[PDB]
């Protein structure tokens, strides 16, 4: 038996105040002047009661919406503080006219101010009352901002600036409050969104609120965009500049894929990508393939037409952004398939030369790389080194090129200290003949590579492509278990069977190491364990690499079992466990990857309508009116809007109920007095 | 004193949260019509 | 129902007390041997009344330590009554929220210490949330 | 310019008429009295007129389900063929029972009764106001149905026989239909529901809807008796007996899983299987562990008792259901430790012997043999030849009893056969003793593989071991694609190399196939080439095997290519299939694994109940009352049911909204014309 | 870590399987055993360059199924000195039914839960970190265990 009792009493309401509340639902109101105006000598009831819900006189005659009542008891001086936030809070436009025309306990924080309330309510009618009026909200400071109040006001009471400070960037972040009383609403969602999402790193904390209302800014940006009703008004949104597609550069600057994505933007990209052919859509796949390759063969024919006559209607068609990829895309196909014949065309009786002079291939290949070589510091100096480091792709570039340029630097160093010939057989293992032809060979594999990159012009391999990318940096965060798991395995295993190693002399073709046709010395010392693990996941470390010499085969199971463990620990389950996650993260990709793909080929396409790197590498050596227009434009796109998402929200609840019986109830009492 | 601002704040909050319909909810309009009709009509 | 418990409350009013999990007295063996399906029924219908949130708010000297030890006792329930665990765990997840729900109402730095440093005779309340595996109390942003 | 214009013409409806349907909705009658009083002479307006949707003056009547036009359209003779099925569709009591006390275009099938439409839409209340008056539904026809008419009117005119039947079987399989007018609810749920899934593969065409019928009938019988409130209740339902828990057994007959795993029936079942200890639930797992040895260890002792003293209290212990599941599951795994004792306990002497007597292992390997040969022909007599076959397990049991009857047939027969010791070298390659041990063996592993049927009983293994087979049948299903694809290159490849067959002799050591050192002829024959082929899915054969000894490196490119197109398909293409597949198949099985198991170990359970077989293969050799109470139960059973779904339905639409659209302009017109 | 229980689980039905064919191989092959004397460089086991008495006692027997799921194990331990091709054949099949069993049916079951639990454990996998982060941030709280292991003394 549990005796169940009020723990934290609270003072109960009077019968008759209880009857009070009870009948303010129903309409009757000679109750209040009878006790409102003895209650300057009787004091018979208090009008401003308090319900045991937290409930006062005032609040009930705003939730059942009725305005009859609230007339009444406003005629009568009642305590009406912290009465405008509730009428806001459930925007009825009724209400709150009349409330302009006039610690306890609150359901709104103390920060929360009425037009803050009225901009997360989004309700357009009731912001546009109160900004009439003379109403400002504070500016929120910056992320990083180590003023004298805001670390004191931090330091003294948290809690209340983090939710401050989120408070004030939902009132920001309203369509409502944005389509007005603003000056550009599309410039401002772009910056307001781009700051939400950065806010969402520092204040790791509350992620998922900041990163909803960055969704939120993103969202009205496009569906503004959406509105536009003729090609005219397109063309004005995407060249406006505030200081051509201005304004399509900034929405690509700040990541708004979903605005670039936008269909509507993305036909008027394709008139001027498609510019030299008007058709290209309609045409068969059989001709726009056959078509490929008659700009590409003739690719040297247009690019020494350019440099000879720039104004003749033969170079008119460089510059085109679709003929431009083709020969640029041809000019690089050309290194490729000429690298492929640097591997046939030396003879054999050179095979013993010491620092040899450029052969007939390598000869054609320098006017190449010195084209990527000065065209890799251009695009350089355009962004600067930071803006470098942030495509993965350019990180390959630099690499490559390093390679191209340190393969050159040996070759020619050993051409000078090195003159008669000398059987291959004998070099050192530091020639530097053999270096330079190992360089050589490994970025021919990141050359080859670059190729990927365009896969994104393509409308089938394109989205396969990004998708691709965009999972493997789930890859790398498990990567680092496995690399830990592995160098905790070679560490045990060097360990125990470092006192057998045997010298290459000893073994039966003088080799020494797992790659000769007799795997040995696997575990001998720590840089050959780590490749021993590593070759054991694809199943080629033999067995027998666990013995010794000596037959101590109590040690050679202990290192057969550390060497089994290691099996089932990196194949049986890490190997599962990289699979699973990835078709977990596959199933989020797939979900936009249509999106993704577009912003990307944006990217792609806008690199070739500028004027600058029209050449191909192998021959890249030898006012205010206009703001005017502008907001027209906007006006009419947020009257669109407006009246649109205004219906969208009218296309049921326990509440919407209520308010119908109110009215029935109601309706009841004025006829039944009625005679 | 804290605890108790809590759970005036959460009844209030979990209040709101309730009321945001059913066809046993359609009954109820249907009988206050019903009931105001006859009471009406008996009325003169 | 907030309004309508209240009102039950204040007459006098009482609950039995459900006996512990391990329990082999003279009434618990006897009552369950002449009558399953009512004893098992009756011990649900008591915890389906004792974990309402309602009932916490409202006549419990300490609704989040309440919340605390119901909630746990609730899960350890789920194992020993087997043939009941999806009820049983549905009633241990509707304590684990209250509990939640209630500090998530906090304004104020000051009001945060005071619960999470309360001693039941530093952060004294955040161990027995930890002891209580009382993840989503733990994990709240604030 | 696409003209549109009426193609179907339809005849349009008159001024006079069309202000008669708008007026329906409103309430004035004066316009009918005068109308339908002239309509004798003047004939003014034709009342049974059809709007342009097909709706007659009475069907909008009872359409805003208003009972007051219904009636005084009732009073005059108007056309009211096939209207009661409109009213019983919209569930109106009101207008059913007023329109009982009284080709065309009509919304229903010609076969639809109005007691046939009433069960459709399951109204406890309306089905019995016509239940009530004399009436029937015709019986449907057998499955497997061969008489005059049936083939008759199929042949004449399908879709409609098999419309008919299953209008009929919607309406017998409505809950409201079955719990009320039936003699036993549950059986008729029951033998309805196993009826209608048997009807799922003969209408394949109809799968979709039998399925659905046949699972309401399976939700209804585990309703009704989730309404049980005492455990007096629950044993009177399942102890009954049409002709111990009788009821129960039947439902496992009819597979009602979830009948069966209800958490009510379950407690009853476990308490029965727990008979001798109370309170096993709330022991500890160390006690539970460490008692279970307890009884294994000693099982020979309580067997013996129960032989020489059926009476007494100690040989009582293993007729307890979960004291004999123990003790019979210590007799088997004493079995599988007898069996490691066999292949060390011959000495090194004898090997070398023909057709030796029994050792010092198989002669107590014996009893243990014939006590599962005497056993299986008991349980299968009891069911049958037929119910053998379907237990996949069962079949593991008839394998595995038949290698040890031909075990101890071949050992015998060479145990007479040869007398002399000769060395083993030297032996046939169908020497009796060699084929007698090959058996011997190939059944140990079918005896071993059988303790998988015991994780039923356990719950952390039930579960997952259940959902391991209901998923191997897939597997299965997909091996006939790989059995095929296989023999395609078996037969290519086998074409191709059979020409270069090489002798033994030749061989290095005397050794011909894919099973030595060096792998040699492994696509000679059919038979090597589907050999090869199965290991090179484990990466077991070596790529030199696609070289012949004359160098025509033209057909062992070609070979090698056949080879190499098979690994691509098998492994990459069809082995990654299957993974897929997989998985998918198993998110559907995962929802229901728990109501498997149940059942699962329901039927594990139920088997220890009998008093047959008590004892371990070791040592298998040397009335009219019940019916009230019943009756009783089910009408208790019935009044709960159906008010909790009652109540369960009162918990919006479009076509709710009409009902007060009609009410308040029903009202206001009555008010306004009143003074 | 979440989901190494699952794994656990699925270790029970493998090593019943394991027992099960290795009981089989090993009752075929025993009477083949050869000392290691015979042997090519007086290595026995699986473990030398030329692997023999694979299946010739129940410790090696398991020592060999266990890495053939890897394929560490040649095909030629089927074979016996004494050409005795039906055995051969019957303990080869019997090698080929575990192969089967284990790799394209066991492994890829292994596979199909895993990647179904992860779907599970997913959705409250910062919850699950959070509390796991809390209890290793109040465990230096505590002025006890200040000092570092090496200077503990
Ligand atoms: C780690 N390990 C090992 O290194 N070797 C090489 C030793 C050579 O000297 C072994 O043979 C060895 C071993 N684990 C062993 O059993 C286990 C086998 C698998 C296991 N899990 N998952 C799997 C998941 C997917 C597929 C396969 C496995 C686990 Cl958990 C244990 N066995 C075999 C064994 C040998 C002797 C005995 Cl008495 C019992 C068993
Ligand atoms: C069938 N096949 C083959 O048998 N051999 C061995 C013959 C020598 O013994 C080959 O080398 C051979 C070959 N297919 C070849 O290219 C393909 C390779 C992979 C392909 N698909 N999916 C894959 C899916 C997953 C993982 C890997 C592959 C396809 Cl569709 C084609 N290559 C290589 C090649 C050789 C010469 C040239 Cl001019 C071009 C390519
Ligand atoms: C078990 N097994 C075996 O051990 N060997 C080697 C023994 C000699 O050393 C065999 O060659 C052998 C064999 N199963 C065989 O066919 C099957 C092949 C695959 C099967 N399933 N799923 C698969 C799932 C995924 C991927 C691959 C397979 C099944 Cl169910 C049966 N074949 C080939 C064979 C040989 C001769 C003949 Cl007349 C018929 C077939
Ligand atoms: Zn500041
Ligand atoms: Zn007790
Ligand atoms: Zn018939």
């Amino acid at each position: 038996r549990i005796p169940l009792q009020i723990v934290r009493a609270e003072t109960e309401l009077s019968a008759e105040e209880k009857a009070f509340l009870n009948a303010v639902e129903k309409g009757d109101y000679a109750t209040v002047k009878q006790a409102l105006q003895e209650a300057e000598i009787y004091y018979n009831v208090n009008i401003n009661c308090m319900d045991p819900l937290g409930r006062s006189a005032l609040l009930i005659a705003i939730e059942n919406e009725n305005l009859e009542i609230m007339e009444l008891l406003l005629n009568h001086s009642v305590y009406v503080g912290d009465a405008l936030l509730y009428a806001i809070r459930k925007e009825v436009v009724g209400a709150v006219e009349l409330l302009l025309s006039y610690t306890q306990f609150s359901e709104f924080t103390p920060d929360i101010t009425p037009i803050m309330l009225a901009a997360h309510t989004n309700n357009y009618e009731i912001i546009k009352l109160l900004v009439q009026k003379r109403v400002t909200i504070p500016r929120p400071h910056q992320i990083r901002c180590n003023c004298v109040e805001c670390v004191s006001s931090s330091e003294v009471d948290s809690l209340r600036h983090s939710r401050s400070r989120l408070n004030i960037y939902k009132a920001l972040a309203s369509p409502s409050l944005i389509a007005l009383s603003s000056e550009d609403p599309i410039l401002t969602a772009f910056r307001l969104g781009w700051e939400l999402k950065e806010l969402s790193k520092v204040e790791n904390e509350f992620k998922a609120e900041y990163e909803e209302l960055s969704q939120q800014c993103k969202l009205f940006a496009k569906d503004l965009l959406d509105q536009a009703r003729s090609s005219r008004e397109l063309e004005i949104i995407l060249n406006h500049r505030d200081d051509d597609l201005a304004k399509l550069k900034v929405a690509i600057k700040y990541h708004q894929k979903e605005f670039v994505a936008q269909p509507n933007c993305q036909q008027l990209l394709a008139t001027l990508w498609y510019d030299g052919f008007p058709g290209w859509r309609r045409k068969h796949w059989v001709v726009k393939l056959l078509t490929c390759m008659t700009i590409g063969f003739l690719f040297p024919m247009l690019s020494i037409a350019y440099l000879i006559s720039p104004r003749s209607n033969l170079g008119l068609f460089i510059k085109k952004p679709f003929i431009k990829f083709i020969c640029h895309t041809a000019s690089y196909l050309t290194f490729l398939f000429m690298l492929l014949l640097a591997s046939q065309h030396i003879v054999r009786t050179d095979l013993h030369v010491q620092g040899p002079p450029p052969t007939v291939v390598e000869w054609m290949i320098l006017p190449w790389v010195l084209g990527f070589i000065w065209g890799e510091i251009k695009e350089m100096w355009d962004g600067g080194f930071t803006e470098y480091i942030h495509d993965w792709w350019n990180l390959m570039d630099f690499a490559m090129n390093s390679l191209y340029l340190a393969t050159i630097s040996l070759k020619i160093m050993a051409y000078v200290k090195y003159n008669g010939s000398r059987p291959r057989e004998e070099w050192e293992m530091w020639h530097p003949t053999l270096i330079a032809e190992a360089l050589f060979a490994i970025s021919n594999i990141l050359s080859s590579l670059r190729l990927i990159s365009l896969f994104t012009a393509n409308s089938h391999l394109g989205p396969l492509q990004i998708s691709l990318g965009r999972m493997l940096l789930d890859i790398l965060k498990f990567l680092f278990i496995y690399c830990l798991v592995l160098l905790a395995f070679a560490n045990g295993l060097n360990q125990l069977y470092f006192y057998y190693e045997t010298r290459a002399i000893d073994e039966p073709n003088n080799c020494k190491g797992i790659r000769c046709e007799k795997q040995n010395n696997a575990f001998s010392t720590l840089f050959e364990t780590l490749q021993s693990l590593f070759w054991s996941v694809f199943g080629l470390l033999n067995l027998y690499v666990t013995n010794v010499k000596a037959r101590h085969e109590f040690t050679e199971f202990v290192g057969a079992t550390m060497f089994g463990t290691y099996n089932v620990i990196s194949l049986v389950v890490l190997l599962n466990m990289l699979i699973a996650m990835m078709n977990n993260s596959y199933q989020l990709i797939a979900d936009h990857a249509d999106i993704e793909w577009k912003f990307a080929r944006t990217k792609l396409w806008m690199s070739y309508f500028d004027e600058g790197g029209t050449l191909p590498p192998p021959f890249n050596i030898i006012s205010l009116i206009q703001n005017q227009h502008y907001q027209e434009v906007i006006r009419n796109l947020v009257k669109r809007y407006v009246a649109a998402m205004i219906r969208n929200s009218k296309t049921l609840t326990e509440e919407n109920f209520k308010e119908l019986k109110q009215d029935i109830s109601s309706f009841r009492y004025e006829v039944l007095d009625l005679l």
